[PDB]
């Protein structure tokens, strides 16, 4: 039911800032997994919900977040990069960003410090938070979604799983994140923050 | 779909090891909004899937375990217990925990122990380990179920959570569980032991 | 060398919206347990520092965490209430909660919320949040406290543990809430703010 | 304080099984940094602890259990490790195995399925009972260590963070742990094993 979609770019386009290597493990080994079993979860998870076994049902929800969560994020992630990205974004998301950051460097800032802090495998994200009506930062640890599980809407992610970069830079998560910023789709995150 | 099980005894038949007003609101307070939260979930679940809302199914993943949780223990509980209960167990069941636990006041010992251990709300358990073949206690959060959560079979539950006992032995849990031994059903704890 | 702080007003001061048998077993049984638990768990942890034993270290967090929360939660509670609290905050206070929140009631009815939806033990709390400067609600699981675990300066508590309410409420969480209102010290939240 | 271990062997003595850019890079860089960190956090722990700041001690209880559990973890994962390892283990610590888990290579298996099911970053580790006198085989999150979270005491880990083998096995965790067997140090397992 639930499907490995296409990157929207050639695996080698995001070069030199992320490899084509990483590129094409993350998008068709790790990603492909994910969805997989996620399939697979839902499916036994139907079942389970058939029969009304609740046992079953709560056995299940380990898989279902790793593997639902694995699949949302990733696929908002390839959104998220483009060969044409980097920057700096303009209009109302610069407004918003200013407004409760202070400044577009205060944010990328913020936003690298969380990734960064990460314990083990995780995100960091850019959320809009419905409630308040402010842009808000967050990180989720392995593959907890962000509005599953915070009711954030996610508008910018960065992969802090140590296979989003352990080939190219191995051990130096701030290399990482520095080189990230060259190629941040502006134009996906705008589009994701005017419908929320 | 679920259902508030009858008691198989009267609220009072427990006294005074255990009042009937504890029991009156116990069963028909609070588990009885357990099993109706635990239907309403169900059912937002089976949409949330037939419609392949990943982000939904995870958001709902704390309220299922904790109020199929609930539906689970207290069902477990109530058939735990009983006017006739007390005194020692007999049989096979007798010799399981001698050779677990070396006799069976050490169980009782460490039963309690990780009863009166539990930091804030959760449950004790002595469960059946089907891949070694042997017993074993465990505790448990809030309603996080024991199968559902360890794998473990659950033979024996004891709740820990304040409404349990406040009442009658206000905070004095380690009260409370000595006189919870003077009810345990041993012909219902042996059955499910015989089942599994 | 922590100690039991005293109360500032009598055991039934504040008769009829949380009863004197509460008051005097939260103080002189509950707190008290947390404060004598956490010399002792300070102490062990003193010396566990000393020799460098990491792993003794990391075996008593769950309960430095519990009984050091638990000091912290209770102190700040008893000066939280007032026999002569109730009615709305005035001042800047009142500015920044119409501000964060639209109005007092609105925040009232966030803040229920928050208190209510707790699964198991826990705490609500209005807290204040350095980094963006405003006024911000949360819940925390047992007694893990606000500023240790979130970062968030602490203005208002409410207990949510069963032992709490119950003896007088029940089960009935919300009538808790709803009566806890006519008690809260203004004044010395207002205090708390202006501090940070 | 705290200091990294020198190697018992040269990093590439592991070679083919665990090549030697992945040893160097996991000993003085992952591990180094984790010492590091070490010793700043009980530093500021100590500080925190003179003056009685339980907040404090709370805040820094993440990067205490993080840094201290890695280098524990690391410190006891090189001695597990030897260019002359492989092969079974003899005497009372493969009769404990065939009695506890049939036969070596059911044993081999379990800890395997342990360890490649870890979501996200952590180990899987085969260790003692003291309570039961047994061996047990359990998998921590991260960095958390095996006896300060578990009690149990060990005998041997297995990294399955992905810097452990992504850059030599890739996504592929099966086939790393496949080929880890093959440098087991048995003597030093067994060593683990007799103290305990
Ligand atoms: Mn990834
Ligand atoms: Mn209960
Ligand atoms: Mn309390
Ligand atoms: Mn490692």
């Amino acid at each position: 039911k639930h499907s490995l979609p296409d990157l929207p770019y050639d695996y080698g386009a995001l070069e030199p800032h992320i490899n084509a290597q990483i590129m094409q493990l993350h998008h068709s080994k790790h990603h492909a997994a994910y969805v997989n079993n996620l399939n697979v979860t839902e499916e036994k998870y139907q079942e389970a919900l058939a029969k009304g076994d609740v046992t079953a049902q709560i056995a299940l929800q380990p898989a279902l977040k790793l593997n639902g969560g694995g699949h949302i994020n990733h696929s908002i992630f390839w959104t998220n990069l483009s060969p044409n990205g980097g920057g700096e974004p303009k209009g109302e998301l610069l407004e918003a960003i200013k407004r409760d950051f202070g400044s577009f460097d205060k944010f990328k800032e913020k936003l690298t410090a969380a990734s960064v802090g990460v314990q083990g495998s995780g995100w960091g994200w850019l959320g809009f938070n419905k409630e308040r009506g402010h842009l808000q930062i967050a990180a989720c640890p392995n593959q907890d979604p962000l509005q599953g599980t915070t009711g954030l809407i996610p508008l910018l992610g960065i992969d802090v799983w140590e296979h989003a970069y352990y080939l190219q830079y191995k051990n130096v998560r701030p290399d990482y994140l520095k080189a990230i910023w060259n190629v941040i789709n502006w134009e996906n995150v705008t589009e994701r923050y005017m419908a929320c």
